[PDB]
Formats: C-alpha cells, structure tokens, sequence
C-alpha cells in the first residue's frame, strides 16, 4: 500500500551492490551467475541470460538499479496483496 521508502532503496542498493561487485551499475549474466551459485544453483550461460531478459526492461542486454527497484516494487505489491487477503 506504501512505494518504496528512501531507506528501503538504500537497502535494495546494497542487494544491487552483492550482484553487481565491479559497481558500475549493472548486473550481467557472469555476475548473476556468481549470485546464483552462492545459494545452490547452476544455471546454464543462456539460461543466465533468459533470466536478464525477464527483470531487462530497456533489453539493453543487462540489468539496472531501476528495473531492479521496478521488480522489488512488484514484489511488495503481491506480498502487500496476499497479507491483506490473509484476512
Ligand atoms: C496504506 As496507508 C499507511 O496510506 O493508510
Ligand atoms: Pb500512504
Ligand atoms: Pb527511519
Ligand atoms: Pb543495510
Ligand atoms: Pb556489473
Ligand atoms: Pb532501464
Ligand atoms: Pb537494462
């Protein structure tokens, strides 16, 4: 019911930050791929990009910290949805 709030954007830049470890504002398919294998996956280099192409909404060929807030946002927007239908 709320848009994100400066500290919660603050808190998704340092998420941003865990991707995108040479700071240049971009998460590509090598650094998800890192991400990805830290938490028991092992997608395939064309799998990486699939999933790029899915949070890439310029299809720039990589992700920026705006579609990456634009995806936080929509998943608060579900979770705020289902906690108000829990009711
Ligand atoms: C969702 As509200 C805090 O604007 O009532
Ligand atoms: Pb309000
Ligand atoms: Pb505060
Ligand atoms: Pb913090
Ligand atoms: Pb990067
Ligand atoms: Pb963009
Ligand atoms: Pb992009």
């Amino acid at each position: 019911a709320e848009q994100l709030t400066e500290e919660q954007i603050a808190e998704f830049k340092e998420a941003f930050a865990l991707f995108d470890k040479d700071g240049d504002g971009t998460i590509t398919t090598k650094e998800l791929g890192t991400v990805m294998r830290s938490l028991g996956q092992n997608p395939t280099e064309a799998e990486l990009q699939d999933m790029i192409n899915e949070v890439d909404a310029d299809g720039n060929g990589t992700i920026d910290f705006p579609e990456f807030l634009s995806l936080m946002a929509r998943k608060m927007k579900e979770q705020d949805s289902e906690e108000e239908l829990i009711e």
